[PDB]
């Protein structure tokens, strides 16, 4: 039944055609479990691990490596016994990594916690139907459950279906729905209609949800919806289908990756426009199955040259160091990628309680009356300290420490707080805290008298597991609770009726300690409080607390108030019935006003700092909460969302008046506004969803059930350490530490790092440029293969593999913070770095060509065959005249390529200094500030020789070891490179922007 809040119980029964006191036949529930299925939340499990794999080849630079990884698999059965040593290495190398490094990844996806199992937690395994089956109540499994039937609840139980409620069988029915407003508060049902049918969580005060637990009461209700159709089922729906974004950085790489599936897939059509020659005059050498052999290896040959492996294995590094390093700043990443983009965070949406707050109702003022005499009436106020349930803090008279004993009037107050109380304080040795039992409001009022100590207890040497009740039990010792008047929604109070301790129950001196709302308690007082004196209760002395009250409740700290009263003389224990609530209200009349408190759940300490940071770095923080909006507000103002006096009449909502605004209004909203108050779980994943639409990479963190579908939703979900599973499981992070500070840390961490990777990628990238145009030279221009698709594998893994995870220890700014958040859409490459690193690469490009063709020409060992025929190496046979001065089959010997890979291997090591920094001169910021990056070199040519003198290797790569010789003009042509980009940063450095 939609909108059972809506309508009465009679019309709820009427619905489903049920009697509220029989319950379903068991027809008709065998019916409405077909139409409307069991009472459960549908499970969602994690792909299979065949999934997690075949996703790890949906990457098109990946799918580009395999499908040319076949085609050297395809051209490599063409080899006979001149080089039958070395036929299939390429394509196991090629398809070793692609599926080495692809399974790594698998290792970053199988491993996750499922949120919806979390929140199944909630679903209680029975319930308790009234069917027309059998009279008394049957306990079932709640999945068996359906809409229309009579569902009973008491005290601790989890509620099992959304239920519109019935009946009210005690005096009230107190809920926790905490799971729905991360408020633990208890909240007061009824059974009347609620008419407006847009009605939020919190204002259907006549609906049971389930998953929330019954905190008092006993209630017999119809239940309207199950399944997916309940509140935590739109919570379960939006953690399922959703699927989480792809980070800022990676759609980078998906343009670039995409951009390089048509520039390769250009170049060797660009060599078909040049090999327009060998077709049209008469000649063969072979059929076309043995011809086209040259196109479908100048593309295994640029596959190698393009695609920038490796990376994937330099990132995954960068951030597993990270994670580790911000783990020690108790900050833990379950999102490597999360990592980069938490650097990169304008708006950071935060939940109120529990996150912002330490969820600890706090009694942090209250007074009493000082004197009275005609109009004049004087209160002494206090102030207490400590915000959270530890008997640890002191009470303040105009800011200076006091004995709240020396005042008659405190003591009569802790008394009031202590008796008639149904809470209690305890000690949790395992997690070493304190904690409470019961109600909040009321443990407040339990830690209050242990802060207190109006009778100077003794304390101090008492466990703190004794130290808990203490006080309490010292004043539960001069009063007997012989029975308490429960509060009732008519008289917004509750009391306690007490008899000295040892008495006789026909004895004098009986009290009944009142607490409630301010107003009525207030009214139903004839008297006033004066230490241990009373006086009338007169105009101005009412008007004077009024005053205090109002102000308290209603300014920069918004306190929520409690009155507390005496009658000095209750009516006989006989006379009274307490069998009918309706009747309590009189019996607490007559009484003596004495006090107020007023609480507050109190907002961390390092918090009002770390949202100033945040300012600073530009990241505005905006407050999503489930709690009211006077008391959001309020905390708003403490914290510095808010001026202290600024306006907000236009800055703050609740989520009623936020579904009020039409579509386009309630985006605007969520860019003007900066406080949400009194929404529902679709609310905060709403505002995250609009804050996204503004291109803005948006955080969300939180502690509350409620919370998940933002933190789900938001770019990077920030979990509380303390906070639910479920939280934690919808999250990137969570802040162990439960500090709001880790998360300004975590943005640095995430810049810093960033920065860092803005590097190497270019590093890399960059190389890769250098290699396609070796290859292309190598291809149009007629020159034989300088480098071979088996060599740049292994540049492009270790021998630039590992300076690149070297500049990611590049030391970091010193403002970073300081600073504003960078766009989404900032572009690695572009402008005069486009150019610069466009000359770089092709000139790396035309000196490994020309540093082969030169060994061969100009040079030594090789023939002075001049360029006019150094490129017919496809004709020693075909043509001896034009052709024909020294051994032919010696092409493809360890000289072109190993006087070719050392230029490369030299450049690059070159780059690697020159990438300590995009426009500086290397002459200005020492080359050797990053020791890693020295000793990486130093390691990566140690490899270059390890792969030449050690005969096992070089037989593959077909590379000899050059002598003491050849590699002193390798150092010639590649150290100039040192100069040239050393230019490029002048020209940036002075005639240009920085
Ligand atoms: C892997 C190697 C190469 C050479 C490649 O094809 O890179 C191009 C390419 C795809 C881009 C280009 C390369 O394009 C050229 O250099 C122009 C063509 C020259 C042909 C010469 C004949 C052989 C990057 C590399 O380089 C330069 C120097 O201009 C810069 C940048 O890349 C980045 O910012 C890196 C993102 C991880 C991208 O324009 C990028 O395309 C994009 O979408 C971007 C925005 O990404
Ligand atoms: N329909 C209603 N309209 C307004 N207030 C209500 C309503 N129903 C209940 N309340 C009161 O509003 C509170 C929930 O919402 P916040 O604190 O966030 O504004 C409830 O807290 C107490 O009475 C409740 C209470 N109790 O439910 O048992 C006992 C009390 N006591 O004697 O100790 C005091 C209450 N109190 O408000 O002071
Ligand atoms: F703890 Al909240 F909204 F402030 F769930
Ligand atoms: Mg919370
Ligand atoms: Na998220």
């Amino acid at each position: 039944m939609e909108a059972a809040h809506s309508k009465s119980t009679e019309e709820c029964l009427a619905y489903f055609g049920v009697s509220e006191t029989t319950g379903l036949t068991p027809d008709q529930v065998k019916r409405h479990l077909e139409k409307y299925g069991h009472n459960e939340l549908p499970a969602e499990e994690g792909k299979s691990l065949w999934e997690l794999v075949i996703e790890q080849f949906e990457d098109l630079l990946v799918r580009i490596l395999l499908l040319a990884a076949c085609i050297s698999f395809v051209l490599a059965w063409f080899e006979e016994g001149e080089e039958t040593i070395t036929a299939f290495v390429e394509p196991f190398v090629i398809l070793l990594i692609l599926i080495a490094n692809a399974i790594v990844g698998v290792w970053q996806e199988r491993n996750a916690e499922n949120a919806i199992e979390a929140l199944k937690e909630y679903e209680p395994e029975m319930g308790k139907v009234y069917r027309a089956d059998r009279k008394s109540v049957q306990r079932i499994k709640a999945r068996d459950i359906v809409p229309g039937d009579i569902v009973e609840v008491a005290v601790g139980d989890k509620v099992p279906a959304d239920i519109r409620i019935l009946s009210i069988k005690s005096t009230t029915l107190r809920v926790d729905q905490s799971i729905l407003t991360g408020e633990s508060v208890s909240v007061i049902k009824h059974t009347e209609p609620v008419p407006d049918p847009r009605a939020v969580n919190q204002d259907k005060k006549n609906m049971l949800f389930s998953g929330t637990n019954i905190a008092a009461g006993k209630a017999l209700g119809i239940v309207a919806t199950t399944g997916v159709s309940t509140e935590i089922g739109k919570i379960r729906d939006q953690m399922a289908a959703t699927e989480q974004d792809k980070t800022p950085l990676q759609q980078k790489l998906d343009e670039f990756g995409e951009q390089l599936s048509k520039v390769i897939s250009l170049i060797c059509v660009a060599v078909w426009l040049i090999n327009i020659g060998h077709f049209n005059d008469p000649v063969h050498g072979g059929s076309w199955i043995r011809g086209a052999i040259y196109y479908f290896k100048i593309a295994v040959a640029l596959a190698v040259a393009a695609i920038p492996e490796g990376l994937p294995a330099v990132i995954t590094t960068c951030l597993a160091l990270g994670t580790r390093r911000m783990a020690k700043k108790n900050a833990i990443v379950r999102s490597l990628p999360s990592v980069e983009t938490l650097g990169c965070t304008s708006v950071i949406c935060s939940d109120k309680t529990g996150t912002l707050t330490t969820n600890q109702m706090s009694v942090c003022k209250m007074f009493i009356i000082d004197k009275v005499d005609g109009d004049f009436c004087s209160l002494n106020e206090f102030s207490i300290t400590g915000s959270t349930y530890a008997p640890e803090g002191e009470v303040l008279k105009n800011d200076k420490p006091i004995r709240s004993g020396q005042f008659d009037g405190l003591v009569e107050l802790a008394t009031i707080c202590a008796l008639c109380n149904d809470s209690s304080l305890d000690f949790n040795e395992t997690k070493g805290v304190y904690e409470k039992v019961g109600e909040a409001t009321e443990t407040a009022l339990t830690t209050l008298v242990e802060k207190m100590n109006v009778f100077n207890t003794e304390v101090r040497n008492l466990s703190k597991v004794e130290r808990a009740n203490a006080c309490n039990s010292v004043i539960r010792q001069l009063m007997k609770k012989e029975f308490t008047l429960e509060f009732s929604r008519d008289r917004k109070s509750m009391s306690v009726y007490c008899s000295p301790a040892k008495s006789s129950r026909a004895a004098v001196g009986n009290k009944m300690f009142v607490k409630g709302a301010p107003e009525g308690v207030i009214d139903r007082c004839n008297y006033v409080r004066v230490g241990t004196t009373r006086v009338p209760m007169t105009g101005p002395v009412k008007e004077k607390i009024l005053s205090v009250i109002k102000e308290w409740g209603t300014g920069r700290d918004t306190l929520r108030c409690l009155a507390l009263a005496t009658r000095d003389t209750p009516p006989k224990r006989e006379e009274m019935v307490l069998d009918d609530s309706s009747r309590f209200m009189e019996y607490e009349t007559d009484l003596t006003f004495v006090g107020v408190v007023g609480m507050l759940d109190p907002p961390r300490k390092e918090v009002m700092g770390s949202i100033q940071l945040c300012r600073d770095a530009g990241i505005r923080v905006i407050m999503i909460t489930g709690d009211n909006k006077g008391t959001a507000i309020a905390i708003c103002r403490r914290i510095g969302i808010f001026g202290e006096n600024e306006e907000v009449a236009d800055r703050a909502y609740t989520g009623r008046e936020f579904d009020d605004l039409p579509l386009a209004e309630q985006r605007e909203a969520c860019r003007r506004a900066c406080c949400f108050a009194r929404v529902e779980p679709s609310h905060k994943s709403k505002i995250v969803e609009y804050l996204q639409s503004y291109d803005e990479i948006t955080a969300m963190t939180g502690d509350g059930v409620n919370d998940a579908p933002a933190l789900k939703k938001a770019e990077i979900g920030i979990a509380m350490g303390s906070g639910t599973a479920v939280a934690k499981t919808a999250s990137e992070m969570v802040l162990a530490d439960d500090n709001f500070s880790t998360i300004v840390a975590a943005v640095e961490e995430g810049r810093a790092i960033y920065n860092n990777m803005k590097q190497f990628i270019r590093y890399l990238i960059s190389s890769n440029v250098g290699e396609v145009v070796c290859i292309f030279l190598t291809a149009a221009l007629g020159l034989p293969e300088a480098l071979i698709p088996v060599q740049l594998l292994w540049v492009n893994l270790v021998t630039d593999g590992l300076p690149a995870t070297a500049l990611g220890f590049n030391p970091p700014d010193l403002d970073i913070m300081d600073r504003p958040p960078r766009s989404p859409k900032e572009p690695l490459i572009s402008g005069w770095l486009f150019f610069r690193y466009m000359a770089i690469g092709g000139y790396v490009g035309a000196a490994t060509v020309g540093a082969a063709a030169w060994w061969f020409m100009y040079a030594e060992d090789g023939p002075g065959v001049t360029y006019h025929q150094l490129t017919h190496f496809m004709q020693c046979t075909e043509d001896h005249p034009h052709f024909e001065g020294l051994d032919c089959e010696i092409f493809e010997a360890p000289e072109p390529m190993t006087m070719a890979l050392s230029v490369l291997v030299t450049i690059e090591m070159c780059n690697a200094l020159n990438s300590l920094s995009e426009n500086q001169s290397l002459m200005r910021m020492p080359p050797w500030v990053n020791i890693w990056l020295l000793g990486s070199i130093c390691l990566s040519m140690s490899l270059h020789f390890l792969i030449l003198y050690v005969d096992p290797l070089p037989m593959i790569f077909k590379l000899k070891a050059l002598d003491l010789t050849q590699w002193l003009m390798v150092l010639k042509i590649s150290l100039p490179v040192i100069g040239l980009d050393e230019i490029l940063k002048f020209i940036a450095r002075n005639y240009l922007e920085g």
